[PDB]
C-alpha cells in the first residue's frame, strides 16, 4: 500500500538489466498517468499515457533537460483501462528503456541522457492507485 | 556446419535451455537471422541488419499466422563484418535472453507461449558456422 505521487529512489542510478515493476490500478475516470526517470530536476525519460488528447488515447514519451522538452515519441497501443489493475515493467538496457504492460511489449525509448548512474529517482504520478513499486535484475 | 543450418530442438524449447552458436560474419555481410520456428510461425526472429538507412540495428519480432508483429529494435550492435562471434540464447520462463561474445545484448518476452512446440532454430544470412549446440544450464 504506497501513496501517489511516489518518488521511488534508485540510489545507485539505473543500469542495464534493471527491471522496474510498478503495480497499481487506473483511477475510474483517469485522464493521465506519468512515470518520470529523473536526473536532478531533469527528466531522462517521461512516459505519459493521456486518456484524451483530441479525443484519442495516446502515450507520449520525451526527455526534459534544463527545463526544456525535446522531440516527442508517440505510441497508440494503449493497454490501460479506467478502473483496472495494471503491471508496468520498465527494463533498462545500455541503449534504451523498454516498457511492457501486463507482460506484453509496449514500446522502447532510446537514451538521450547517457549518464545512467545519475538517474537516481523514478517519479510515479497521475491518476492511479499504487500497490507496489520495486526493481530487480534480470 | 553449412549455412543455412537448422538446429533441431528435439523436445522443443523450455526454461533453462542454453543454445550456443559460434561462427564468423562475412566481410560484406548485410543481414544475419536466427529463427525459432514452429511450423510456418517464428516465435522469435533475431535479425541483425548491417545497413538500414546507413545504420546497424538488430530487429526482433514474431511471425504468427503469416503476419509479423511489433518490432523490438536494438542499436547496440556487437557484430563486426569479417569477425568471429559467439551467440548464446538462454530460454527463461518469461523471455529469451541473447548474449553475444559473452556480453548481454537483449531480451525478448515470449509472445508465442507454447515453447514446447518450437522444434527448430534456423540460422542463416551472412555468416559461416563453426558450431551450434544446446544444453540445459
Ligand atoms: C519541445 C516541446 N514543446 C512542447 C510544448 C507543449 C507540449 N505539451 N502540449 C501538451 N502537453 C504538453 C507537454 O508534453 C510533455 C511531453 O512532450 C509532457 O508530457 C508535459 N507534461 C506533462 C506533465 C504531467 C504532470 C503531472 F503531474 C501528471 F500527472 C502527468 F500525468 C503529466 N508534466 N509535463 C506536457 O505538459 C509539449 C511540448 S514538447
Ligand atoms: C507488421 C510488419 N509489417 C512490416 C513490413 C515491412 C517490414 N520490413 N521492412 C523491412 N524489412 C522488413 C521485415 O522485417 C521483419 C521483422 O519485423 C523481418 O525481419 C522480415 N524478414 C527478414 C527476413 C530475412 C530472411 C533471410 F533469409 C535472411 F537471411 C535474413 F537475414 C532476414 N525474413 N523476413 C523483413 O523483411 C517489417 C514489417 S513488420
Amino acid at each position: 500500500p504506497l501513496t501517489v505521487p511516489y518518488d521511488l529512489p534508485l540510489p545507485g542510478g539505473v543500469m542495464p538489466r534493471m527491471l522496474i515493476t510498478i503495480m497499481g490500478t487506473v483511477k475510474p475516470n483517469a485522464n493521465r498517468i506519468v512515470l518520470d526517470f529523473r536526473r536532478g530536476n531533469d527528466v531522462a525519460f517521461h512516459f505519459n499515457p493521456r486518456f484524451n488528447e483530441n479525443n484519442r488515447r495516446v502515450i507520449v514519451c520525451n526527455t526534459k533537460q534544463d527545463n526544456n522538452w525535446g522531440k516527442e515519441e508517440r505510441q497508440s497501443a494503449f493497454p490501460f483501462e479506467s478502473g483496472k489493475p495494471f503491471k508496468i515493467q520498465v527494463l533498462v538496457e545500455a541503449d534504451h528503456f523498454k516498457v511492457a504492460v501486463n507482460d506484453a511489449h509496449l514500446l522502447q525509448y532510446n537514451h538521450r541522457m547517457k549518464n545512467l548512474r545519475e538517474i537516481s529517482q523514478l517519479g510515479i504520478s497521475g491518476d492511479i492507485t499504487l500497490t507496489s513499486a520495486n526493481h530487480a535484475m534480470i
